[PDB]
């Protein structure tokens, strides 16, 4: 239905179009980057983290054809030179990674897009989303330039919501172990954390994060309630949030995993997700959901303080997600 | 000066060696396992992590000789058989992580040895100590058999003795992301531990320890205020503590951090240490302290609750304990 | 059809059981290993390199369940007490690792089996069989216990026997950067071979392989033409060979790809696959071929001198070859 | 004695500045890259694969200082504006990567350099030379832009040298099971070379190399005989050279390994090194030669083909002989 163009077809860009092959509401007629045809199908086709695509790739003149629907490349390294009005392109998913700043972001807007959706928490966007969580707080009249968080805050944001909601929380603070992307370094190279400019296989880094305080985006009443940071280590792909909370109602471990089990299978079904089995990494590759409980890992203090350990596939679950709220946005007018 | 012996030429085993060489209050004279004398010598002078050993390494008839000086290579499963006393052996350092139980572990003493340090978390020992918070609990006429608890339980005991004579700790829960062990496995096998029993270097293993509560062991004041896990991932050494802990008194970032300093360069001087650099994993490989406190990390909310960040070589930092152990026990009199 | 059993449900047993299940012909009753249904499900279900299983898994009692059908879990260090006979298995998979030598093996047949498949090279096995190069030499009346080689020896059998009938191998020699496995040690330790002692994954670690000279079994012409080393990399699976050869008759690179696609495409299709893609080793895992040529990385020299590289799953690709071994064997009347 | 600059401080360039701490005969007293001095002196300070930097690093205002020294720090991305002449800099080793065509490298002379030795295969340079095999065709007079190859070559070059000087060689092929480096990716993103776009630390990833080829520039004789490949594979540093190749004279593995000896311990020593030990890549990390014979790996067929296995750190070995080339070419007179 509504046509989406892909300004950044790497690690989010590529994830993005195969959820986007689920959802008959949303087709993505052409994707941009800064190389040819040939290489982008064959990125495509074969992914080191989620394997083989099941469809068939090939090129056709300068654009890719995936089981025979025609895609556009483009390769404009400015944004206002997209042209996405000329081919009704309405939706742009922005996943560069270069441009998070409204100012560049709209860029896509003057090239003749209606809406922008920056694939990571930006700069002064019109409204920051996580679906299931504030999808209601978006106006269609006013917000062009939509922000999708981080895929660490819409792993914590929806069972930070349960439990605030369900206990209260006084406060609390997050770690997440997350695998290394394409933001880090392969070597010891130059990067403005110094942290992530170390070899990113090699060692286990400690970074900083907003994932925690961007919570309060979405969950206003958890302002300054929160804050954490992450570690880097060596794997592809799969992360984990593990938080430490204060809460105002007394409880108990069961109750805790009872209330988030039932958001999962309630109002947050396909968005937050609860397991009891005792998994790794690895198993969560290919996880489309926002957050999975990992229950087991469910630990409490005085009946005050508590644990709660949730996995996401940083590239897919984030990635079906923006696919989420392109549809949600187109189904709000444009 | 005290003859020492190793049960168990592992990673602890020659890394405890190594420590020994540094310190001529105690002699190194024999180690057990269940090889030969032709294979610890190529282990202990090729290291995977560590490097190749700066000294002289050879074999003689059935032993090894190490810079001139001659150690006996025994190579009984049975500990019972290791007739310590027969070669003058008063202290054994059990590092097989077969005999942590004292039944098991008091075999080295009816083969004549006098004192017996198992390298890790023990079943009914005299006692558990962690060096710098309570070797003086240590009762030469009592205590025969000693446990030197975990790395981790050695990286967090120091600093959360500091954190609660300071500041008071009401309860607190923490997550090490740590190396893997030899006690994981390569490739999804048979382990009591279903998480760890899946491909080590693969994924992000969440696992559970009990570091937390035996802090309580050399810290009675803080039973029942500690619990937390473990998070085993693809580095070959090197882990880090992630403390998340409600204080009783009201505190600044700079005052948590300026506590943790000044006990590092008073009291526990040697045991914890104090970093300002934003460094990584690989940074701290060789590291001889129990506890260096990443100071860049340390974060506060609502002046009662903290997260403390600390850095520990698993291997070294531990062994160089169990040494401190060693000569300590040894001027206590046997 | 003929009922089968697996001795040692590890990599190859549990991925031996996956073929299996393809196979109309043989059907797995019971398997055996040293832990309990709970533990052997659980990985069966779950795998750290091939993902989960797409399959219904449980436990009934002390039993597995996969689609309903009932597996019978044993738990017999000695294959003496396997009892096949009362549970009419004829052909037992022996993927332990650790009965390789006909002594061991024979002991499927006095617990009621009829022939024994060997994962791996033997010693004094009746016969060695690479499927697609020699199945033929099979003898239903003489040929009890039988070894299905190494996963190395068939990926270089089936295209070095192209190479030799097509233009006559005068000799030539193998590498085979091989991913690491479960013979391998994860931190330094024991091993009979001082290189597979080594840290797994943090090495290149060479080792010695006779998979070169294996080929001798097979192709009997090829005999003391071959010899080749191995060399274990940091990766979970897959692996692949690297032969450089002198050939009788003078060729091109273009020839000799000629030759090795007809034969994939002709009488080795299934077993020998050709692909002229820029591939890496992720994309063969699950791949079921024992070799798959990498046309693009032929080379030749003075038209004598060439170089062929074949990728192959050594979990997969062998474990499908076991399975269709299984069935080959039971058409020729147990 | 001779002032040189350092045109990129990346892996090469620092383990360059690292080698020329311990030689006399140069001293570099500026480095230039894309980033500010507290960012280098970090760098310098803490390397992931090499360890600690055993010297004094601080910063002083805008340079280095290190062991009292003070190193200008430059950042300027565009050559022609390095006024090396201005400093005195008469060598200037390029190793940013982006210069390895002489029309770019000649930059450095227009800028005041008078030699120019490019850390890397060039195109059109004045002449290509490999340490203690060829240094002797260097000409003062018309040689200005050097490449010293690539650090496959320099290994492979010596003792290839050897066997044909020895042996003589007819014809062979060669594969470099190499570490990752800075020139690949960490997740499937685009590259010229489509192996090379695939997520670097986790598969086994053919390359074409012309280092075999590359024999040639300094060994005239092997022109067109040699040829070769690489594969990338999950190590951070050290590789190995894997030779197979015919040879005129008619030889056994003990007089191949004889002749590798003899060579090490005379004409070519420091270059060259030969070694008895069954060990592994991380074993090699830190060593400065070009070249170290793997004796138990050579192997012999019809006493005329032959595989000669040889180590190589990638980052040391190659930078000191960097270092060496410059001293060199300054004995010769600038
Ligand atoms: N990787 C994750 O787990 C994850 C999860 C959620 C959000 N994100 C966010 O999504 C964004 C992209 O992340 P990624 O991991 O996919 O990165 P990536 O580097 O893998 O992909 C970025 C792609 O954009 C292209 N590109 C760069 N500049 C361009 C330009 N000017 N014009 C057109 N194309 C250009 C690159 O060629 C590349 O293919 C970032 O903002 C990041 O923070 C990442
Ligand atoms: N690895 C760490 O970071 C670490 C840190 C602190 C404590 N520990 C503890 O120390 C112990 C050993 O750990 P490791 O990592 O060195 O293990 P390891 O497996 O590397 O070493 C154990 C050694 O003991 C030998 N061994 C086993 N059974 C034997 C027997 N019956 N008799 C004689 N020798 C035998 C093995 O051959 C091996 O060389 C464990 O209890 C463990 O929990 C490990
Ligand atoms: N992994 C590969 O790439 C590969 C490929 C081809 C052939 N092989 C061969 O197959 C065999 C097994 O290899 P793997 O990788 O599956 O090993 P593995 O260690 O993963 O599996 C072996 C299994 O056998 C079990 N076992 C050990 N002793 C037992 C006993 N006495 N009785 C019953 N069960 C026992 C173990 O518990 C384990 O689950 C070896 O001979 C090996 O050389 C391996
Ligand atoms: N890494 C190895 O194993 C190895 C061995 C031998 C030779 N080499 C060669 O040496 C060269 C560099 O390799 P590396 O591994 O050190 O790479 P690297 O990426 O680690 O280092 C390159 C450095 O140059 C800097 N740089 C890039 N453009 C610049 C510019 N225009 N001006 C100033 N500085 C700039 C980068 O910031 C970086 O720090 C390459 O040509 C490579 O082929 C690499």
């Amino acid at each position: 239905a509504v046509k989406v163009g892909i300004n950044g077809f790497g690690r989010i860009g590529r994830n993005v179009f195969r959820a986007a092959l689920k959802n008959p509401d949303i087709e993505v007629v052409a994707v941009n980057d800064l190389t040819d045809a040939n290489t982008l199908a064959h990125l495509l086709k074969y992914d080191s983290v989620h394997g083989r695509l099941d469809a068939e790739v090939s090129v056709n003149g300068n654009n890719l054809v995936v089981n025979g629907k025609e895609i556009i490349v483009k390769a404009e390294r400015d944004p206002e030179n997209l042209a996405w009005g000329e081919i009704g392109v309405d939706i742009v998913v922005e996943s560069t990674g270069r441009f998070t700043k409204r100012e560049d972001a709209a860029k896509h807007l003057e090239a003749g897009a209606k809406k922008v959706i920056i694939s990571a928490p930006a700069k002064n966007e019109d409204i920051t989303i996580v679906m299931g969580v504030n999808q209601d707080k978006y106006d269609p009249k006013a917000h062009h330039v939509i922000s999708n968080a981080s895929s660490t805050t819409n792993c914590l944001a929806p069972f930070a919501k349960v439990l605030h909601e369900q206990f209260g929380i006084v406060r609390g603070m997050m770690t997440t172990v997350h695998s290394y992307t394409n933001d880090q370094r392969i070597l010891d190279l130059p990067h403005k954390d110094l942290r992530r400019a170390r070899a990113a296989a090699e060692s286990i880094i400690p970074t900083t994060t907003g994932a925690a305080k961007a919570v309060a985006l979405v969950l206003p009443e958890l302002k300054g309630k929160l804050n954490g940071m992450a570690m880097r280590v060596p794997t592809p792909n799969v992360s984990v949030v593990d938080l430490v909370a204060e809460l105002e109602k007394e409880v108990t471990v069961e109750e805790v995993n009872a209330a988030l089990k039932a958001a999962a299978e309630g109002e947050l079904k396909g968005i937050l997700a609860y397991s009891e089995e005792p998994l790794v990494s690895r198993d969560y590759n290919g996880s489309t959901v926002s957050s999975t409980i990992d229950a087991l890992s469910t630990m409490v203090i005085d009946g005050k303080m508590v644990k709660v350990v949730s996995w996401y596939d940083n590239e897919t679950g984030y990635s079906h997600r923006v696919v989420d709220l392109a549809a949600y946005i187109a189904s709000k007018g444009l």
